[PDB]
C-alpha cells in the first residue's frame, strides 16, 4: 500500500513514545523523531523528552536533597544523629547527569527491543502523509497512514523585559549549571517556580520569588496559600504584585529592575513564568493544522484539523500539561488506531502533585471550583491541619532572622488534609486535598476512591494506618461552615 | 440512682479511651481506669496505653531515626551533601520520652476537657454492673449500665526457657533503656520482632534474628520473604529453625545457647515471641465471661457472654491486634449504647502497614489465602518490583562484610506491588501489597478504593502521579501465572516517563 510506515511520532518524550511502543506492539511499522534544540543559554541532552531530561525526574532528584537538607538541619540531632553538613552542588549535578544518562540509555534501547526506528533528527510536514529530516545534511522524505506531533513544549522568556532573554536561565539549565547558582530570583508563582525556588532554598541559596499576582493561579487558594507560608517561614522571600522590567549585568551581579521601582542584585535569574508549544518548525499552517490564539493544536480528541495527523501532550490545547497524561493519551490513541478501542481519558479525574519543601497532592475541584459549579448551600469542606508525628517530635524552627516574638519560634503545622464533599449527593467527594510529606504517595489511592464515587460516610467508616498522616482522611469532622478550629496541637499525627 | 454511671471503662489506652470520650460527648457519666503495671524488668509509663508508650508511638519514632541513619549512609553524598554523623541512643530515647510525656499529659487533659473520670488504679469486676478499685489502700465499689473492658494485652516470654524471664527485655524496655544494646538478639520474626531489628541494625547495632520458622506468619509468603531478603542484604542476621533453650549471664554480657546446640554472646535479648491478654486481674471466671483457649474474650460483636459487659482492642479473640481497630470499635460501641447507632467495623478491609526498613503494607487476602478461596484458577496476580527513582540514582550498596564477587553490590530493589484479582469478577481486586517506602501512605488510598470494589480495569484507567512510586499501581501487567520477569531495572521509579 502507498505508505513507507503505519505511523510516525514526531517527538520522543512521554507522549511520543508511548504512542510509538504501542503501536510497534500491533506489529505495525514505525519510526520515531526526537532533536533537542539547546535551551536560550546552550543547554542539550538526550533521548526522553522534558520529563527525563529537565523536568520532573531531575526536579525529584533535587527535592530529594532538599528532603536530606532538611532532615539533617531540623531532625537528624534530635533523633540522636549529631551532623556535620556541607552541599556540593557539583555532586548532586553529577549525580542527576548519571542517572538521566542512564534513562536516556535505556529509552534507546526500550525502542530499538520495541521495534522502533529511532532517527536522532529534527522533522517537518510536508504533507498530510510524508514527513522530511535532515541526514549527512540530506533532506530526506518518509511517508505514513497517521502521524503524531508530541514535540512538548520550552520555556517561555518575556521578549518585553530588557536583558531577559540573554542574561536569565530556565528549568531547561537549572539542573545541569556547571556553578552552584548562589543568590537567585525566580520570576512566576506558577508550580515549576515555586518547586524550583522550594529546593534552592532548601539547599541554602539565598532565594527570592517575585509573584506577579497569586500563587498556583488555578489551584485551590487555601492549599496554595499554606506553601507559601510555609516557604516564607524556611526562608523564601516573596516579592508579592511585582515582575522585573529591565536586567542589566553590573560586573559579575545582575541588576534587576522591579516595576514597583526596586533594584536587587542576584548571581541568577530564572523565568519560570510559563512555556510555549514548540510547533513553529513544524510547518502546520501550510499543512491546515489549526492551532489556538495559545499556539497550542486543537485536538480535544487527539486528531487534528488534518485527519491524518493527531497530537497528544503539552502541545494540545485544554489538556493538563502532566506526564502521566501524555503518556496514556498516546498509548490510547495507539489502541483506537490499530486495536479497535474507543477509550480516552476521563479528564475529570487528574491527580497532581506539586513538590514543594511541604508537597500538595490533589484530584478534582478547589473550595472554588466546586462552590462556582455546586453553589456555596451545596458544599462541605472538611478539613485538618496538623503535623506529621515524625515532624511533631523534632520541633522544628524558623530561622531566627524570621522570628517576630518569643512564641513564634516553630514552623507551621507541615499538614493539611481537606474534602470537598456535594451535599444533595449524600456528601460525594468531588475534591481531595493534601499538604504534607509524600502528597504524591498519599493522594494516588486516594485519587481513584474519589473517581470510584465515594462519599464522606465511606471516608468515616475508612479504617486507618497508625501512624501514617493519610489515616487523617478518616476521622475529619471540622466544616469551614462551622468557623471552628480545624487546627490539632497535640501530635498524634494524622490523629 | 440505679446505676452510679452509664459507662466504666477499664483501660486507657487506644479503645478504652476513645470509647469513654465518645460515650462522655451524649452527656453519659463515664469513668476510666488506666493503671500500668511495670514489665518483667521494671519499666513503667503514663496513660495512653501501648501505642502511647511502648507501641505505634515510639517504634514509628525509631523507625525515622533509622531512614534518617540509613539516608545520611547511602544517599547524602550522592545528593551532594557530604556528612560527618555519630549516633547517641540517650538523645533518641530522650526524644522518645519529651514527646511520649507531652502525649500521657495531653490525654490526661482531653479525658478531663472531655468529662471523663480518670482514675489511675487497677480496676476488676465484682459482678455483671460493679468494678472494685483500691484508693488510699481503701477498696471501693461503683456501679455501672455498662461496663467495657479494654486492658489489652502484654509481651510474652517462655517460662519454660530458663534465664528468659529474668536477663531478656521485650517491646515494653527497648524504647527507653538507658544504655545502648549493643549486639542484641531479638526472638521472633513477628512484625514487632522484624521492625525492632530492623531500626536496631539500621541505628548500627550488632543484630541477630532468631526465627523459629517463617517471617510475619499469616502476610503474604512473597512480600514476607522480601522484606527478609533486603534485612539480610542490609546486615540483620536470621537463625532459621534455632531459638533459645538456655540464657545466662556471662559477665555483663548473655550467653545464650540455642537449640541446634551452637552458643553465642550478646549484649541484650529482646523476646518478641508475641503478646497475651492482661484479663487475669479482671475476675472473669467468677462473673462468667467467657475466654477462649487463647485466654481472650470472645466477644465477636463487642458484647461478651455478660451481656453488661463489652470488650474491645487486643484483648478480644478474632481481630487484629491494630490502634485503629481498637479506636473505632470503641467509638462504634459508644455510638450503638447512647447515639442509636447499629454500624460494627468491616474486619474485611482492615489495612495494616509493616514499618522493616522498607515497609510493607495491605488490605485484603494474601496470594495465599486468595488461592485457598477462589481457587488457583479464578487468582490472577500482577506485580512489579522495581526501585524508587531517589534510592535508584542513589547506588545503595550492601556492606562490605556481605559482598561476595564485583556484581553483588547493589541492594535488592526497595519496592515490590501486586493484586491479587479474582477473574470470574472482572478481575475484582481481593488483595492489595506494597512494599517500600511509605507504604502506609500509598495503602491507606488503595484499601478505600479495594473496599468500594475497584477493578483491574480501574486501576489501569487510573492516571499516575509522577514521579511516584504508588503510580506503579495503574500500570501493572506481568501475572505470576505468566512466569515472565516482574523486575524492571531501569529507574524511572513507579512510572514510565515514556
Ligand atoms: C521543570 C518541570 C517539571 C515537571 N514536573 C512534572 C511532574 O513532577 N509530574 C508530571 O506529571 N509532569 C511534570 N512535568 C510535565 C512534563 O515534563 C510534561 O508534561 C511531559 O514531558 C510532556 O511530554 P510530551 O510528550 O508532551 O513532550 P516532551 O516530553 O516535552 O518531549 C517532546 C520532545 O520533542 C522534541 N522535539 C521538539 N520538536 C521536535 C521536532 N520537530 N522533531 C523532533 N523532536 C522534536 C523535544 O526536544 C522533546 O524531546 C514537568 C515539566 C517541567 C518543565
Ligand atoms: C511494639 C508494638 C508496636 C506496635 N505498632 C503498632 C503500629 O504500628 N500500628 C498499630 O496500629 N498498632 C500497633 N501496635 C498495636 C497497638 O499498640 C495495640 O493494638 C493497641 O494499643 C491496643 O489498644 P487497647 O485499647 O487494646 O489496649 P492498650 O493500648 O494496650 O491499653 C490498655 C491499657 O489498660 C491498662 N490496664 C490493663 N489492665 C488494667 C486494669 N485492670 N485496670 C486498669 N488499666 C488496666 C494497660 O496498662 C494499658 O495502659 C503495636 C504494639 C506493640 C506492642
Amino acid at each position: 500500500l502507498t505508505f513507507m510506515y503505519d505511523l510516525v511520532v514526531i517527538g520522543g518524550g512521554s507522549g511520543g513514545m508511548a504512542a510509538a511502543k504501542e503501536a510497534a506492539k500491533y506489529g505495525k511499522k514505525v519510526a520515531l523523531f526526537d532533536f533537542v534544540k539547546p535551551s536560550t543559554q546552550g543547554t542539550k541532552w538526550g533521548l526522553g523528552g522534558t520529563c527525563v531530561n529537565v523536568g520532573c525526574v531531575p526536579k525529584k532528584l533535587m527535592h530529594y536533597s532538599a528532603l536530606i537538607a532538611s532532615s539533617i538541619h531540623h531532625d537528624a540531632q534530635m533523633f540522636g544523629h549529631k551532623t556535620s553538613s556541607s552541599f556540593e552542588w557539583g555532586k548532586l549535578v553529577e549525580t542527576l547527569r548519571n542517572h538521566i544518562r542512564m534513562l536516556n540509555f535505556s529509552y534507546r534501547t526500550g525502542l530499538r527491543v520495541g521495534n522502533v526506528e529511532y532517527i536522532n533528527a529534527l522533522a517537518k510536514l510536508i504533507d498530510p502523509h510524508s514527513v522530511e529530516y535532515e541526514d549527512n545534511g540530506q533532506k530526506k522524505t518518509i511517508t505514513s497512514r497517521y502521524i503524531l506531533l508530541a514535540t512538548g513544549g520550552r520555556p517561555s522568556i518575556p521578549e518585553t523585559v530588557p536583558g531577559a532573554i540573554q542574561y536569565s536561565i530556565t528549568s531547561d539549565d537549572i539542573f545541569f549549571l556547571s556553578k552552584s547558582p548562589g543568590k537567585t530570583l525566580v520570576i512566576g508563582a506558577s508550580y515549576i517556580g515555586l518547586e524550583t525556588a522550594g529546593f534552592l532554598n532548601e539547599l541554602g541559596f539565598d532565594t527570592t520569588v517575585a509573584m506577579r499576582s497569586i500563587p498556583l493561579r488555578g489551584f485551590d487558594r487555601q492549599c496554595s496559600e499554606k506553601i507559601v507560608e510555609y516557604m516564607k517561614a524556611t526562608g523564601t522571600k516573596f516579592l508579592v504584585g511585582v515582575v522585573p522590567i529591565n536586567i542589566e549585568k553590573v560586573n559579575e551581579n545582575i541588576k534587576v529592575s522591579f516595576s514597583d521601582g526596586s533594584v536587587e542584585e542576584f548571581e541568577t535569574v530564572l523565568y519560570a513564568t510559563g512555556r510555549n508549544p514548540d510547533v513553529k518548525g513544524l510547518n502546520l499552517n501550510a499543512i491546515g493544522v489549526e492551532v489556538s490564539d495559545s499556539g497550542k493544536i486543537i485536538a480535544p480528541k487527539d486528531a487534528t484539523s488534518v485527519p491524518s495527523i493527531f497530537a497528544v501532550g503539552d502541545i494540545v490545547e485544554g489538556r493538563p500539561e502532566l506526564t502521566p497524561v501524555a503518556v496514556k493519551a498516546g498509548i490510547l490513541l495507539a489502541r483506537r488506531l490499530f486495536a479497535g478501542s474507543n477509550e480516552f481519558i476521563d479528564y475529570d479525574f487528574v491527580p497532581t502533585t506539586v513538590f514543594t519543601p511541604i508537597e500538595y497532592g490533589h484530584v478534582g475541584l478547589s473550595s472554588e471550583a466546586a462552590i462556582a459549579k455546586y453553589g456555596e448551600d451545596d458544599i462541605e469542606e472538611y478539613l485538618s491541619e496538623f503535623s506529621t508525628l515524625e515532624i511533631a517530635a523534632a520541633h522544628r524552627e524558623k530561622p531566627e532572622h524570621l522570628r517576630e516574638n518569643e512564641m513564634d519560634f516553630a514552623l507551621p503545622l507541615n499538614c493539611l488534609a481537606k474534602l470537598v464533599v456535594v451535599k444533595s449527593q449524600g456528601e460525594k467527594v468531588v475534591g481531595f486535598h493534601f499538604v504534607g510529606p509524600n502528597a504524591g504517595e498519599i493522594t494516588q489511592g486516594f485519587s481513584l476512591a474519589v473517581k470510584l464515587g465515594a462519599t464522606k460516610k465511606d471516608f468515616d467508616d475508612m479504617i486507618g494506618i497508625h501512624p501514617t498522616d493519610a489515616e487523617v482522611f478518616g476521622i475529619l469532622e471540622v466544616t469551614k461552615r462551622s468557623g471552628e478550629s480545624f487546627v490539632s496541637s497535640g501530635g498524634c499525627g494524622g490523629g
